Order: structure tokens, then C-alpha cells, then sequence
């Protein structure tokens, strides 16, 4: 646009679109079943509890993963005002002395790296910048990783979570093997693992009927009479009687769904042990002789046998330092060996093969132009759905690739909530690091395309897609993403509009009022760590890999991470009940956050090289401090992966 890149129109389409999502959710917060506040029925009141909650009522009401979670979004905002300080103040003036491009006051590509000259030596200023940034990032991570390590030294855990039991071992066996083979360790009690999923589900099925039987006898006592129900999908309506639909006692009926619960409640009692687990939940009287054994069978095998070896298969054993009993998903803790990993293999490599041929929206629709697939919608249509057809494709299929990621996740298993998590936040922040920025930045629109001009080496006339990086069009074009995030995206999630649209449909497919009050209490689930953390390393990396190529984003990025913050400190509260992971995702974000700066030191090595040349002092200096960088993050994820191998962890 004429204007300032067309940051102030979208820059005021966004923050509308952000004013009005939050008129939406004060309207809807309380009328909607109490949505905006679910997981408390488990003067905007809203606005005002997120700059009035202390972090003791947080370390309380939501535990201390929503704590470590906001410290590293805190420290993020930290980090991101000194950016913009240094941005802002030193790297913006320098853009902005340059003769390179067009004299408009009111230009943006002024305020880009593209403005100077390659014989100014003042893109020294630039690298080191970017090496700043890196210090910077490690710095606050650093203290971030502090702040965590402090809480994660005591963990009061004394259990083992064992696994590879054969199918007929017992606690009598499980104990005189501890005690035979390590005599300095007290064992308090050992317990086995059965198949309790369906039993499980049977007991809260149970428990949900007895709440629902408690408030219709209470009801019909204190009302004189009984109550008429039409069991029935969406029977609640329709009062006009109809065959289907029936009128029947609301007393009666629960109490045959309360009986039949009882005898599958009974069957499956009877039935469960026949089916171990081969598992084992061994707790010590010390976490000194729990990490002793923890040492003893992951840290090298196991150099210890006892009279219970062989009939336990001891060298097949995986001792782990077990988790919190909420975490531990016994619905899908019943897959072993080969299983879930064929499991593994065929979701993963399958979203793999997928990904890797339609990575991004541009592709995606494109394959469907090439094969005809959006010909009946474009044959003779007028132009309203020619040119808003396209774009509206293009956003959903945005939305639904980060889903389908997401959702290979909820899938896979996944025996505990800190071990889905730490996957998905991966998982997550891989595809999102290139759907987002790394293909779009280069040009590209697939994976298959990326590694096609790579070549997996360096040849042919390369160096032209990396122009596309550094153009006065892309810097505002991920400007604009920022903006995106900032206003849409926070609000979008304040607003939460597809879990509102499942839970209206819950609530409008319910049998009675009571079937309307257990969906109300069971809507909220634990706070997605991992899910969120990707979303927002991919902003915060966005941010600072264009941070010193357009000395503009790290304002709008300061502005959403600060919304974030905001968001995520009522969402925590109000919303999303406490989750108690291991704490090993918060480090993983951590080691996945210094990509920002490492993208930020590619972008500055590409500049360098398409500038200065390859063998020129700042594209050599640039490309050392990446290696470096690259090298000492690479190894130190080769360490955490291969840490409990040591007899020194222990």
C-alpha cells in the first residue's frame, strides 16, 4: 500500500478485530454455561483478575507448571523490551540512513536492512547485534532454567515406574527381588499394574449417574413430585409427542442406567485381573535408594542379579523414575513393544509423507487448482466468490495443518501427559517453524520443494530464493503475522470459538438438565502446555529472526507477548485446570527458544552472503558464531537424551 506497508490499516483491522472479540467474550463469559469461567464450576471481573493475581494464589490455583510457564513468558517479555530497546534505538536510526531505496517518508522499506549499502561497514553493527541477541536470549533462558532447576531439586518422588514384567509376576516376587538384590533399600509396597481403563470409565459413569440420581431425588422431595425426562439425542425439544421421542419417569430410568453400571462395574471387577499389565509402581522409602536402583538399571543391562531374576526377565526391565498418579493415562497405558511404535511409525510417517509433499496452504490449494478441484466453484460465479474463495481456502487450510499435527499427538498414545506434551510441543514447533516462517520466507511452499533446491548441497545458481528473505514485502508481510498474533490470535484464544461451538453442541445433545450439569463440570481440561508453548516460540521466533532485518516487528512483538501473558494468566485461572507434568517440557521450551536467535543468525549469514560474499570477513564471522551456536545447542541436546546413561547424574 501507499501507506506505511500496510501496517496502519491492518495494523486497525486487527485491533478492531481484537475489541470486538472482547466485547464477544464479556457478553458471552457468563451466559454461555459459564464458558469463559469452566473450570471454576468444576468492573470487568475478567480484566481485573489477571493484574490482581499474586504467583502464591497461581502456585496454588493452577500448580507450579502454570508458574514455570508464566516465568518463561515474563522472562520472554523481558527479553523482547530489551530487543525493541536495542532495535528500536540503534538498528531502526541505521536502516534508516540509507540511500538504497525510494526517499518516501512514509515507506517501510526504509526501515529494513535492505536500505544500506554493502560498502557502509555499518552492517558490522548489524552482526553484532545478532550475536547480542544470542547472548541476550541464553542469558535470560538461562535464568529462566535457574528459576526452574531451584523448584525441580526436591520433586518429594520416591516411585519407579517399572516396565517389560512378564505376565505372571506378583508383589511377593517384585519385593523379595528388591530385597535380595539390594539389601540397603526399604521397599514400602509394590504395585502391579492391571488393565484399569474400561473399570475406570465404568466407576466415573457411575459416580456421574449417582450425582445424576441425588439431584433428581432432591428435586422431586423438595418439589412434591416427580420429574418427566425424554431420553432421546436433542429430546429435550420437540414437546409435541412423537413417536421415538417418549415421556418417560426420570427416577426409573436412572436407576436401571445406575443398575446396568453396576453389573459391567462388577463383570469388569472380575474380569480385570485376568489381564496384567506387566508393569509396576515400586515406591522406596528414600528418594536416596530410588535413585540408587534408577541409577543401578538406566545408568551404564543391570550388574546385580537375585534368586527372582530369570522368572522376572530383570535384563528386559525399564526402570523409570515413574509420575504424578493424575498424569498417567491408563486408557492407553495397555501398548507395549512392538505396539505403539508400529502405532508411532504409521501415524507419524504418514503425517511425514503428507507434510512433506503439501506443507503449506499455497501448495495445498495449488494442487487442488492443477487438478481441477476448484473449476466448478471459479466456471461462472461473479467475482465476490473468485476472489474471496481462495483466501478463505487458504486460512482454513492454515488452521487445519497445525491441527492435524496437533492431533497426531492427542493420538499416538502417549503414556503420560508429560510425555504427550513434550512430543507435541516438538512436534508443533518443527512444523510450525517452517510452515510459517522458513517456506514462506525463502519462497517455497513445500518441504519436497525446499530440499529439491537445496539439493542437499551447495550447487547450481542458488542464492535467489534467498532474496525473498530480505525484500521489502516479507519483512511486512511476518510485521503483519505479528500484528496477527498480537490482536487476532490472543483474542481468538481469550474467545475460545471451536471449544465453545463443542461444548453448545454438548450442552444441546443432553438427555436431561442433569445431563446438562455433568457436560458444565467435566467441559474444562488441563492446560495445554506444550500445544502453547509451540505457538508461541514460533511468534517469539518469528519476532527475533526479523528483529535486525526490519527493525519494526519488535514492537508488535513486545505488544503480543505482553497480550499473551495477559491471556494466558486468565486462561490459567478461569479456564484450564491445573496440570502436574514432569518438569522436562519447561526445559525443553527452553532449549527450543534459542532457535529465534540461531534464525536470527541465519538471516544475517544470508544477508552476508548475498551482499559481502561467501569468504568475506562478516559472512565468515556470521557463519562461525552459527556453527558455534549450532554445534554447543546440538550437543547439548545429545546431552539431555543420553544424561541418565551417566553414573554421575545418578
Amino acid at each position: 500500500g501507499v501507506t506505511f506497508g500496510g501496517i496502519p490499516t491492518m495494523l486497525l483491522i486487527d485491533v478492531s478485530c481484537f475489541l470486538f472479540l472482547i466485547l464477544v467474550f464479556s457478553i458471552i463469559r457468563r451466559r454461555f454455561w459459564d464458558y469463559g469461567r469452566i473450570a471454576l464450576v468444576s468492573c470487568c471481573p475478567w480484566l481485573t483478575a489477571i493484574f490482581r493475581l499474586h504467583d502464591d494464589q497461581i502456585l496454588e490455583w493452577c500448580g507450579e507448571d502454570a508458574i514455570h510457564y508464566l516465568s518463561f513468558q515474563r522472562h520472554i517479555i523481558f527479553l523482547l523490551v530489551v530487543v525493541s530497546f536495542l532495535s528500536l534505538c540503534v538498528i531502526l536510526p541505521v536502516n534508516l540512513s540509507g540511500d538504497l531505496l525510494d526517499k518516501d517518508p512514509y515507506s517501510f522499506g526504509r526501515t529494513t536492512i535492505a536500505n544500506l549499502q554493502t560498502d557502509n561497514d555499518l552492517l558490522w553493527l548489524h552482526t553484532i547485534f545478532a550475536v547480542i541477541y544470542l547472548f541476550l536470549t541464553v542469558g535470560f533462558m538461562r535464568h529462566h532454567t535457574q528459576s526452574i532447576k531451584y523448584k525441580e531439586e526436591n520433586l518429594v518422588r520416591r516411585t519407579l515406574f517399572i516396565t517389560g514384567l512378564p505376565r505372571d509376576a506378583r508383589k511377593e516376587t517384585v519385593e523379595s527381588h528388591f530385597r535380595d538384590a539390594y539389601p540397603t533399600c526399604e521397599v514400602v509396597d509394590v504395585q502391579l499394574c492391571y488393565n484399569v481403563a474400561k473399570l475406570i470409565y465404568l466407576c466415573k459413569e457411575k459416580k456421574k449417574t449417582e450425582k445424576s440420581l441425588t439431584y433428581y431425588t432432591n428435586l422431586q422431595v423438595k418439589t412434591g413430585q416427580r420429574t418427566l425426562i425424554n431420553p432421546k439425542p436433542c429430546g429435550q425439544f420437540c414437546c409435541c409427542e412423537v413417536l421415538g421421542c417418549e415421556w418417560e419417569d426420570a427416577i426409573s430410568y436412572y436407576t436401571r442406567m445406575k443398575d446396568r453400571l453396576l453389573e459391567r462395574i462388577t463383570e469388569e471387577e472380575r474380569h480385570v485381573q485376568d489381564q496384567p499389565l506387566g508393569m509396576a509402581f515400586v515406591t522406596f522409602q528414600e528418594k536416596s535408594m530410588a535413585t540408587y536402583i534408577l541409577k543401578d538399571f538406566n545408568a551404564c543391562g543391570e550388574p546385580q542379579p537375585s534368586s527372582h531374576s530369570r522368572e522376572l526377565y530383570t535384563s528386559k526391565w525399564t526402570v523409570t523414575f515413574a509420575a504424578d498418579p493424575e498424569d498417567i493415562c491408563w486408557k492407553n497405558l495397555s501398548i507395549q513393544g512392538l505396539r505403539w511404535w508400529l502405532q508411532w511409525l504409521g501415524i507419524n510417517f504418514t503425517l511425514f509423507l503428507g507434510l512433506f509433499f503439501l506443507t503449506t496452504p499455497s501448495i495445498i490449494l495449488s494442487t487442488m487448482d492443477k487438478f481441477n478441484v476448484t473449476k466448478p466453484i471459479h466456471a461462472l460465479n461473479n467475482p465476490i466468490i473468485s476472489q474471496f474463495f481462495p483466501t478463505l481456502l487458504l486460512w482454513s487450510f492454515s488452521a487445519l495443518l497445525p491441527s492435524i499435527v496437533y492431533y497426531s499427538t492427542l493420538l499416538e498414545s502417549h503414556w503420560t501427559k508429560s510425555g504427550e506434551n513434550q512430543i507435541m510441543m516438538t512436534k508443533v514447533y518443527i512444523f510450525l517453524i517452517f510452515m510459517v516462517l522458513i517456506l514462506p520466507s525463502l519462497g517455497l511452499t513445500s518441504l519436497d520443494f525446499f530440499f529439491r533446491w537445496l539439493f542437499d548441497k551447495t550447487s547450481s545458481e542458488a542464492s535467489i530464493r534467498l532474496e525473498c528473505v530480505f525484500l521489502p514485502d516479507q519483512g511486512a508481510f511476518f510485521v503483519n503475522y505479528v500484528i496477527a498474533s498480537a490482536f487476532i490470535g490472543n483474542g481468538m484464544e481469550l474467545l475460545r470459538l471451536p471449544g465453545l461451538i463443542l461444548y453448545t453442541f454438548r450442552m444441546i445433545m443432553a438427555k436431561t438438565a442433569a445431563d446438562r450439569r455433568n457436560v458444565k463440570q467435566n467441559q474444562a481440561f488441563q492446560y495445554e502446555f506444550g500445544a502453547m508453548y509451540a505457538w508461541m516460540l514460533c511468534v517469539f521466533t518469528v519476532i527475533v529472526a526479523y528483529s535486525i532485518t526490519c527493525p519494526i516487528i519488535a514492537p508488535f512483538g513486545l505488544i503480543y507477548i505482553l497480550l499473551k501473558h495477559m491471556v494466558d494468566r486468565h486462561n490459567l485461572y478461569f479456564v484450564y485446570l491445573p496440570a502436574k507434568l514432569e518438569k522436562g517440557i519447561h526445559f525443553a521450551a527452553v532449549n527450543q527458544a534459542l532457535a529465534a536467535p540461531i534464525l536470527c543468525l541465519f538471516w544475517l549469514y544470508f544477508f552476508s552472503f548475498l551482499r559481502l560474499g561467501m569468504k568475506a570477513p562478516a559472512t565468515l564471522f556470521t557463519f562461525l558464531v552459527l556453527l558455534l551456536t549450532i554445534l554447543v545447542c546440538l550437543a547439548h541436546t545429545c546431552f539431555g537424551c543420553f544424561k541418565h546413561l551417566s553414573p554421575l547424574n545418578y
